């Protein structure tokens, strides 16, 4: 009968998401192998943020009800997305983590959920010394 | 439900679109030089790698591989004044093409977005 935890609830629903995606932005505004690549304010990006991380893992359909289908690897085809940048994305999840209490089970879910996810978005191959 | 692509009439749509633009690239004084004096190859693989990127079919990846856009773009001399000029090519083709309102502005928001990260030259 007792329904388990969607991932979303694992994590503290709405209000822990929009902790770490605020934190998480911090840290890729101020990461030199991200800043150039986002726009300028990242409030916009980080909004959609909040609503596809909702639904990614398992809440509200808030993105795809907006925005329609994620087809996140389509719509990151025109940004320079290296391994570099894919690993120092990721660094700044972990750090947000860190921030906002994220820890156990559910983050290890969430995080190698995103890890793959950040594969997928590579589009560029690294610069020399990735040999 | 539903994607860009679909929304923005599909690949008839994108046909016309591309098309249309490179003929206001090929007069614009500030692009024209920079881009191949027959623009047939560079149409057909815009027309791919817009319908990919506004979520239709894969076929820029299919053909050519991995885009790395900006990458493919530094052997041009890219100003910021002629990522506006193709940006103002794109707006009169967008015009010309009836493509309006919603999509237009999505479209639009995300070409002058890409357009920023080709710029790879001082003005
Ligand atoms: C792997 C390295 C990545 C880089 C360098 C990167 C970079 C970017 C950039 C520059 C934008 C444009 C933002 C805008 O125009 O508003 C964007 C949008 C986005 N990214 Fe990433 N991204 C990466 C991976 C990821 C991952 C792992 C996710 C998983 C949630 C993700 C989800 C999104 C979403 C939902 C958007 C906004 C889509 C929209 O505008 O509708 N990206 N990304
Ligand atoms: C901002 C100003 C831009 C300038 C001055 C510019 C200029 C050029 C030039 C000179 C070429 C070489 C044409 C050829 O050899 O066939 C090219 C190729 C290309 N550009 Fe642009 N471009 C700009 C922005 C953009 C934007 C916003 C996109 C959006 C997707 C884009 C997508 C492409 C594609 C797909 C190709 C074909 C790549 C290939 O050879 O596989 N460019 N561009
Ligand atoms: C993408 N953040
Ligand atoms: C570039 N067209």
């Amino acid at each position: 009968s007792k329904q388990p935890m969607t991932p979303f609830e694992a994590i503290g629903g709405e209000q822990c998401i929009e902790i770490l995606v605020d934190t998480f932005y911090s840290y890729v505004s101020k990461h030199p192998d991200l800043s150039p690549i986002f726009p300028d304010d990242l409030t916009e990006t980080a909004r959609k943020q909040k609503q596809f991380l909702t639904q990614y893992l398992g809440g509200p359909n808030l993105y795809t009800e907006e925005h329609g289908h994620p087809m996140l690897r389509a719509r990151h085809l025109p940004f320079e997305i290296t391994p570099k940048r894919a690993e120092a994305l990721l660094s700044c999840m972990e750090q947000a983590m860190d921030d906002t209490g994220v820890h156990g089970h559910i983050r290890e879910f969430v995080f190698e959920r995103l890890a793959l996810t950040a594969q997928h978005m590579v589009n560029t191959p690294n610069e020399t010394g990735e040999i």
